[PDB]
């Protein structure tokens, strides 16, 4: 249904340099909560949260 | 024109119950990159990167 988290699988091999902007979506009841629009064809994604890059650009951003 | 960094003005107030997701973009050019799209009228601002609990909220979704 409606019921099912957003994110059921995700990708491990985005680049930052193919990414709009990250999505963390405030869904405390799901696994994974991270989603990156992408720049190559404005497709939305969700992302591995061990992904190498993401740690530090979210750092960053703050 | 199409050149201005997208954030010109941030919220400090937002709370996190009243967010549906941040976003942060990917726009090293510009000085305010994190966004939020609010839960009571899906509206979107750009948010203040010092409130308080959004350092462990993004520490949380990795």
């Amino acid at each position: 249904l409606s019921y099912r988290c957003p994110c059921r699988f995700f990708e491990s091999h985005i680049a930052r340099a193919n990414v709009k902007h990250l999505k963390i979506l405030n869904t405390p009841n799901c696994a994974l909560q991270i989603v990156a629009r992408l720049k190559n064809n404005n497709r939305q994604v969700c992302i591995d949260p061990k992904l190498k890059w993401i740690q530090e650009y979210l750092e960053k951003a703050l």
